[PDB]
């Protein structure tokens, strides 16, 4: 009766908040922002398609248990998902600036990879260590050699990789199953 549970989805993962219906959503927004290393005014929180104001409360918005808040931490408002001739899907979430990565260059990125059920299988951020590779050199799965081309520093791009451009029927490490579609969020840090 007094409290409410809310899902916040940022496009890649979901986390839950229990909050009193009389607490301003500022506390939820600040709690979510702190996880991303950002201040809440630099994130866009939407409920039923409408931007949430910090001094609004869940009662003010007539929210109900297990409602969803959409959180956008990246820079582009209204992105588009591109499907290429290979079946690779990619979505630019932040454009970045400067030179564009091209084949033969060594690029350094941060990434997180998830299965489509939401299970994370690896993240360079969990080691606080960027990952580098020679773009186009066949040293990573094919979906990455294709999908990281054209990125600029600061750019954040979400890749959805069909298994034939990933680990295929083999899978990987007892963690990625056979024929898994792979989702990566990639931030280009240096080229
Ligand atoms: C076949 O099995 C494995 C392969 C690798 N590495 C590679 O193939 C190098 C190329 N990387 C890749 O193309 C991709 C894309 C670039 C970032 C790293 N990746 S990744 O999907 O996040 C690697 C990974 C797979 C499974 C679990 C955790 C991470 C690493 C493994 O253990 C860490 C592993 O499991 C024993
Ligand atoms: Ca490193």
């Amino acid at each position: 009766e007094t409290h409410i549970n809310l899902k916040v989805s940022d496009g890649s993962s979901e986390i839950f908040f229990k909050i009193k219906k009389t607490t301003p959503l500022r506390r939820l927004m600040e709690a979510f922002a702190k996880r991303q290393g950002k201040e809440m005014d630099s994130l866009r929180f939407l409920y039923d398609g409408i931007r949430i104001q910090a001094d609004q409360t869940p009662e003010d918005l007539d929210m109900e248990d297990n409602d969803i808040i959409e959180a956008h931490r990246e820079q582009i408002g209204g992105s588009t998902v591109v499907t290429t001739e290979s079946g690779l899907k990619y979505e630019d979430l932040t454009e970045g600036s400067g030179a564009e990565a091209r084949a033969g260059q060594t690029v350094s990125v941060h990434y997180t990879g998830w299965l489509t059920d939401g299970q994370k299988f690896d993240s360079s951020k969990d080691r606080n260590d960027p990952f580098a590779f020679v773009l186009g050199g066949g040293m990573v799965i094919k979906g990455w050699d294709e999908g990281v081309q054209g990125m600029k520093v600061g750019g954040v791009r979400r890749l959805t990789i069909p298994p034939q451009l990933g680990y295929g029927a083999r899978g990987a490490g007892g963690v990625i199953p056979p024929n898994a579609t792979l989702v990566f969020e990639v931030e280009l840090l240096d080229v």
